């Protein structure tokens, strides 16, 4: 058993629950990785297909967990569904989940997702199986429904679309982008960056693969599919589904006029997910933002938008020394807008009090039901106003369960293309 | 053996070899990470002290590069015949300067350490009574707050024996104010030292009973019960909090002490323990105007300063705590640039750290540092170390942690 405090209001759970923890976090008792980005490579079988000792005990694994789950362990149907992945694996080397697997390993990889601060909803998660998709087109239309359902004309619904299971590695169905919704990044001829530069590679695959850009701040980009394998194609989103909230600012008249907008999807569309062995090499979720993901990260990273510089000019702010705290000060209104035109017009968005809150509540729930929750601190704690927050001064346990969700190298890395 | 480090901003990438020297516990397993743990998991024989003092004197003598000289193995052989004969040994003065620079230097929650090297390591390993230890902390205080152009200093009290004639500040820093509960509940001061203004009261403190009442220092010389001190007050540089816009705030009333003062810590150099060595620095802005101000548990002004702006305080979105909260930073950054006291912000504090980050990779093999402690508490992706991945390790000599002094002490009076 270990226990974690709360400095502020005292209260102390014990976690059991990390017993069952399979990987390594990337941490020793001699050396601490919990501020690595990727502390850890150790998967659960070798990269491509996997002999039948490396994959029915994980198999068996995740199936005694589910009919666990259910309160049958060792019934009727937990015993057959053993030998019938037993019987797959031998004459097909994988195994095929059932529908109900399926969406009981997908909720589980978000609930223990220790980086996501928006946990408390996760058995709420829509499951759109595409195991049936055969190619780009048809991940296309997966997609667009996945969006219209999800964003439901602005009160936005979590989903996840589930793609089909890795199988040698050679036929990975996977999307290129990073998120669904991402607007474009252009390397413009005097060194500098017209639209989001974390998005400039992708920008010009998008262009060397055939798209006409429009070269501007906010041109949402192509999706790039790639189905079982094969070279991937450009698709547009129709526009009538991608709902944009123009940023205003609820005091600042003059902020409209910097003609900034953002998106309200966020779909994270590169991970894989993670279920007894098997690999989800394209499984595209969404849900709602945090404010702070788009006006903290989005629009104040230096390698990002950099709009702070610009915000503070129109603020008329002494920006000659960094003990003014002009940084500070516009990071607050910039926010301030972000939220305020999100409710505006009426699109699910959730500020960073509101979201810490519930994470605590979260916690609570999870440490009295399940014996504990994976929390990771670098990640949960917002990255503007930290310790006005309650996650600020709440110890957290982290390691790995599984089901997961599980970073995967860029697929252009790893192409050979025809 | 190398591990890498990068920067998600600058993409810099640094190799840690340093990590390899270390050989303390950090609390962490194979497969959970205790990264947020505030503290994670009587006193040593002759034998656990041979290597430990062996280990110090080595690392010592090789960053004067005399490794393998005749001083270094006379030294090592000197240090044997004292624990040898007496269970314990004696730092030198050059061993102590070098360990309680080097303590600091391996903080690996400190940001502050580029200034590691500029210590001012005060001896006072002669004193025997709590006259004596005010007398020596007066000086530091003196000695440190320069008038507002404030110098690092630390002074180093006689180490640890039997565990039973421990030299103590029961002070957890040297200059903080007192808090004390009311009838009704409420709190009248800082909330944090309450339990601490009723030790002192307790024993014999006449307090003022007032919003920011210097605490006296309570000195534990040679495992005696402590004894009460009050600082002279012209020796307390204090800061009145103005903001450069809004005239109001001076009416708030709040001031602050200018000398940031850690008392509390355990030295620990070869395996010798100094159990009082208080040490201190200057400011970085926001551990007055984010946490010492702001805190829940602390003096909780967030609340008055968003009515005398009339923010919008009922829903969270419109972000009234945000708003005030850099309001209250920027007043105690203006309030002690214009008293000519020294101090940082979080800004420029974050900014030298990453010099200081890569310069400790080239010249020393790497740097432990804690992410969790190092990302300043406001606006935290807006300075480099957001996007700086850190190594974190315990290196020796090292600050630990000891318990405190009232729960542990036994006592005589009556
Ligand atoms: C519904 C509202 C949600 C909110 C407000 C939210 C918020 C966040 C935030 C702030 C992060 C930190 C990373 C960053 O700042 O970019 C994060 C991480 C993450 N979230 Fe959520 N999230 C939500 C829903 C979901 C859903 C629906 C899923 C999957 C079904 C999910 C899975 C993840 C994963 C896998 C990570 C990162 C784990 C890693 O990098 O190892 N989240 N989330
Ligand atoms: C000179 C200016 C200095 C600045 C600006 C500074 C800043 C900081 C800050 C912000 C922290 C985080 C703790 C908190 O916020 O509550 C910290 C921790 C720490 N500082 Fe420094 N500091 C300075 C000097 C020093 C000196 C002179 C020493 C000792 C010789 C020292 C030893 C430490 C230690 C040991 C910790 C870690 C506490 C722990 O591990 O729990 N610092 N410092
Ligand atoms: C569903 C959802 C909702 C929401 N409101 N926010 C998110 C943020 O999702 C992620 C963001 C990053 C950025 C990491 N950086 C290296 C680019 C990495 C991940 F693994 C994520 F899952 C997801
Ligand atoms: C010399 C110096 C300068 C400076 N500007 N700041 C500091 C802050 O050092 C510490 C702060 C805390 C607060 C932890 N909280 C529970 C109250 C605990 C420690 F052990 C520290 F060493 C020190
Ligand atoms: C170096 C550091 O680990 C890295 O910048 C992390 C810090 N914490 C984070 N927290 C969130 N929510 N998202 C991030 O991308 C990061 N990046
Ligand atoms: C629970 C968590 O570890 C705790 O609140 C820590 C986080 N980081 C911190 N960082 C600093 N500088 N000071 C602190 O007191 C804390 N508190
Ligand atoms: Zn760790």
């Amino acid at each position: 058993f270990l226990k974690v405090k709360n400095w502020e209001t005292e209260v102390v759970l014990t976690d059991t629950l990390h017993l069952k923890s399979t990987l390594e976090t990337g941490c020793t008792e001699y050396i601490c990785m919990g501020s690595i980005m990727h502390p850890s490579q150790h998967a659960r079988r070798p990269e491509d297909v996997a002999t039948k000792d490396q994959l029915f005990p994980l198999a068996k694994e995740f199936i005694d967990q589910y009919y666990s789950s259910i309160k049958r362990f060792g019934s009727k149907a937990h015993m057959e569904r053993l030998e019938e992945v037993n019987k797959e694996i031998d004459t097909t080397s994988t195994y095929q989940l059932k529908d109900t697997e399926l969406i009981y390993g997908a909720k589980h990889a978000w609930r223990n997702a220790s980086r996501c601060v928006g946990r408390i909803q996760w058995s709420k998660l829509q499951v759109f199986d595409a195991r049936d998709c055969t190619t780009a087109h048809g991940m296309f239309n997966y997609i667009c429904n996945h969006v219209k359902y999800a964003t439901n004309k602005g009160n936005l619904r979590s989903a996840i679309t589930i793609f089909p299971q890795r199988t040698d590695g050679k036929h990975d169905f996977r999307v290129w982008n990073s998120q669904l919704i991402r607007y474009a990044g252009y390397k413009q001829p005097d060194g500098s960056t017209l639209g989001d530069p974390a998005n400039v590679q992708f920008t010009e695959i998008c262009i060397q693969q055939g798209w006409k850009p429009p070269r501007g701040r906010f041109d949402v980009l192509p999706l790039l599919l790639q189905a079982n394998g094969n070279d991937p194609e450009l698709f547009q989103i129709p526009p009538e589904l991608v709902l944009e909230v123009p940023i205003r600012h609820p005091k600042f008249e003059w902020f409209k006029d910097l003609g900034l907008k953002w998106y309200g999807l966020p779909a994270v569309s590169n991970m894989l997910l993670e279920i007894g062995g098997l690999e989800f090499s394209a499984c595209p979720f969404s849900g709602w933002y945090m404010g702070t993901e788009i006006g903290v990260r989005d629009y104040c990273d230096n390698s990002r938008y950099n709009i702070l510089e610009e915000v503070a000019k129109k603020m008329n702010l002494d920006m000659r020394k960094t003990s003014s705290l002009w940084k500070d000060q516009a990071l607050v209104e910039i926010n301030i807008a972000v939220l305020y035109s999100f409710q505006s017009d009426k699109v699910t968005i959730v500020d960073h009090h509101s979201a810490t809150e519930s994470f605590i509540k979260h916690m609570e729930n999870e440490y009295r039901c399940r014996g504990g929750c994976p929390a990771d601190w670098v990640w949960i704690v917002p990255p503007m106003s930290g310790s006005i927050t309650p996650v600020f001064h709440q110890e957290m346990l982290n390691y790995r369960l599984t089901p997961s969700f599980e970073y995967q190298p860029d697929p252009w890395n790893t192409h050979v293309w025809k």
